[PDB]
């Protein structure tokens, strides 16, 4: 496919004084557009966007039994009150329950985790830093371009995993349903390297078109987090894709 | 299973002067709650709620190739403008594109259609009335209780169909997503045989629980149609489900 730099979205970044990048790819034309070709190829910690490949690997290895698996809370204190409950796979992904996925990673183990990230061509494929924290504070890095490539493979069932397991994760990622479109997406917030990085990645099925997207931005403080969704949402609204 | 009458729900019906039934089942269809025991098991034409089994059967028979199938519009008139476009499986379900599903039914054919309705224990399993219209004006009938049983089977991947195909149809049925809950659903409106019936069937996943539901009502006219969703929505909001 192709990628082209544009300027028609810059106003959305400058209006909020944000440094960031949006990559948007139309499946049928095999064409992507981005406001910043350089930043589109810059590689950052995936943070909770890593729950996508982790969920798939968890399923593929049998660590996660199926889509009806309940991840029970043991009662031990968690970093967030909202994680302190039993969760489904979709629930754990949607609330970004890190401890659930740290346990998954541990059970997958280094050898299998490495193998699957190679198969998925996932970022720099570097799982150094501890089996349960490599995507949060370790050496793993991925770009916005690589995110959209990965997500397109998931959409097409082309990852090295069963179609059934890819379908399970795809439904777990649904975040907005409308009669005219369906959005699958995942946020991330990497706080361990400076500048902190906010992600929103996913895809939109609209009419018979499919649009893959990846957004990241420097996050000055927590009050800026909603911009991870609002900036790319405005862009996609102006493109006639959603809303 | 068992079905228990809940008198309080009736309020949402009488307020609107509606004759109908809501069936709601927490966890499984072993025990369900309803406003009307008799009507819970009364059988009506499924109308476009039949697109659920029809889509599964289309996939199982290979009539629908896979989840990425595009149903091409030939450019000739269709009965609604919203149908006059290429559609995905989810698109055709969401806009209730009758002609796309009529073509699927024709290609499936009577023998295979009959076979799968028996496998799915789908209502009275009677497909008489024409291969492309039996769910619209034929002899096919299904109750709210049987809709919930069928949808529970789908939710559990227990229908006589591949897990892949059940997952494909389940994703096509998503109608509301929130971080805490997910709704899968389908509307129907039986117009050709009296009394006219409006349907809304589906399930809600909230926290670690699942709720199966089926609603139907007598429809006096077009203006009453929104009540198919609003009455059961209000009941489900009142139970803390959505």
């Amino acid at each position: 496919g192709s990628i082209t730099e544009n300027t028609s979205w810059n106003k959305e970044f400058s209006a909020e004084a944000v440094n960031g990048v949006f990559v948007l790819c139309k499946s049928s034309s095999k064409s992507c557009a981005t406001n910043d070709l350089a930043r589109a190829s810059k590689e950052y910690l995936p943070a909770s966007t890593f729950k996508i490949p982790n969920a798939i690997i968890g399923l593929e290895t049998g660590v996660i039994k199926n889509e009806h698996q309940v991840f029970k809370w043991d009662g031990k204190p968690r970093a967030m009150k909202q994680w302190e409950r039993d969760l489904t796979l979709r629930g754990a992904i949607q609330v970004s329950a890190v401890p659930v996925f740290q346990q998954i990673a541990r059970e997958v183990g280094e050898v299998r985790m490495q193998k699957y990230l190679k198969k998925f061509s996932y970022g720099n494929q570097n799982i150094s830093g501890g089996i349960d924290k490599f995507w949060l504070e370790g050496q793993l890095r991925i770009s916005a371009v690589n995110q959209v490539e990965f997500l397109e493979s998931l959409y097409l069932n082309k990852l090295s995993a069963s179609k059934e397991n890819q379908l399970i994760v795809k439904e777990a990622l649904v975040t907005e349903a409308a009669p005219e479109y369906l959005v699958h997406s995942k946020t991330g917030y990497s706080t361990r390297i400076e500048p902190k990085i906010g992600w929103w990645v996913g895809w939109v099925e609209k009419e018979t078109e499919v649009y893959f997207f990846a957004f990241n931005m420097d996050i000055d403080n927590e009050s800026k987090l909603p911009l991870r969704k609002s900036i790319p949402t405005k862009i996609m609204e102006s493109e006639g894709i959603i809303g």
